[PDB]
């Protein structure tokens, strides 16, 4: 915890400052870029997503987030989209206590903070509403620089992605208080807007995975489904991306929400 909250801490120096020292030795600036993603950062409330619903190479891996968006975006040029598998209350959750967990990891490793601290309205309806189901608002970040590696390592070349941040709901909050279909019409609600807005905005290739399975407690399975209902068997956005990779990493024995999506995909 103590040398995640270090990092957490220079990355947010990085952000303020605009620049970083790269092993090399090499001074990346990144104001402009981290600026710019700011600057096009959009707030979705549930019933433009619904709007936006009106109108494929698919891989299981083992990688990180962020290592599936970097091998895709040295792959080709076209802007590659990733899930935040956000908290509802807090911009990277709680990355600057030092906690584990893959947007803490996107915040340590990126400008997403800059981007989410931008859009409190995001963060103070949770807050107010105070219900662990959350709701369909999604912050789409443009252009986002990356700028370290899995263990933390300053990269010689940062990249861009667009992130989408949604929150999957907190099933364990939840407990048995709503029925495993309630649950599924939900994430399925929910994941059906996040590709909607990934497509509105032009990305053609996506890193997904275990929404929701860690702290939140979701059924991997279920969310494999979920997405598989959508992407799959003739459903809404079969055959609309390029390619969709479900970038699991877990650490936990038997790597159980790999696991998961390995089966289904
Ligand atoms: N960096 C990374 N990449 C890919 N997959 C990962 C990663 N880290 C964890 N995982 C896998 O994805 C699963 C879900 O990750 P998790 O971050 O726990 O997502 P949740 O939606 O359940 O929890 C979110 C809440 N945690 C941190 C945020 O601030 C949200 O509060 C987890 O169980 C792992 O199997």
């Amino acid at each position: 915890r103590h040398s995640r909250r270090a990092i957490a801490a220079e990355t947010v120096e990085i952000l303020e400052r605009g620049r970083y020292t790269a092993p090399s030795g090499r001074v990346v600036p990144i104001a402009d870029h981290v600026a710019q993603a700011v600057r096009g950062t959009r707030l979705y409330r549930p019933e433009k997503l619904a709007v936006l619903l009106e109108g494929t190479r698919i891989e299981v891996t083992e990688e990180t987030t962020l290592a599936a968006a970097r091998r895709l975006t040295g792959a080709a040029g076209d802007q590659v989209a990733c899930l935040n598998f956000a908290s509802a209350e807090h911009p990277g959750g709680g990355f600057l206590s030092g906690a584990h967990a893959q947007e803490e990891g996107l915040a340590r490793s990126s400008g997403l903070y800059a981007s989410l601290r931008a859009v409190p309205q995001f963060y103070a309806f949770h807050h107010r509403q105070r219900d662990p189901l959350y709701s369909d608002h999604l912050i789409y970040s443009p252009g986002v620089p990356v700028f370290r590696d899995d263990a933390g390592r300053l990269l010689e070349e940062p990249y861009r992605v667009a992130f989408l941040t949604s929150p999957a709901p907190n099933r364990r909050a939840i407990g048995d208080l709503r029925t495993v279909e309630e649950i599924g019409r939900v994430l399925r609600g929910r994941a059906a807007k996040v590709l909607a807005a990934a497509r509105h905005h032009g990305h053609r290739r996506l890193v997904l995975g275990a929404w929701g399975c860690g702290v939140f407690g979701n059924d991997p399975a279920q969310v494999a489904e979920t997405f598989a209902g959508l992407l799959l068997d003739g459903g809404p956005f079969a055959g609309r991306f390029a390619h969709v990779v479900f970038a699991v990493w877990d650490t936990a024995p038997g790597a159980p929400r790999h696991a998961a999506f390995a089966r289904r995909f």
